[PDB]
């Protein structure tokens, strides 16, 4: 929904990761 990626959404192999980036404890950017 409206608060997930920029709210550190607690990521698991079942979590609706709003940007598909770094499913480790949250979802956050790490990219070249």
């Amino acid at each position: 929904g409206p608060y997930c990626q920029k709210w550190m959404q607690t990521c698991d192999s079942e979590r609706k990761c709003c940007e598909g980036m770094v499913c480790r404890l949250w979802c956050k950017k790490k990219l070249l």
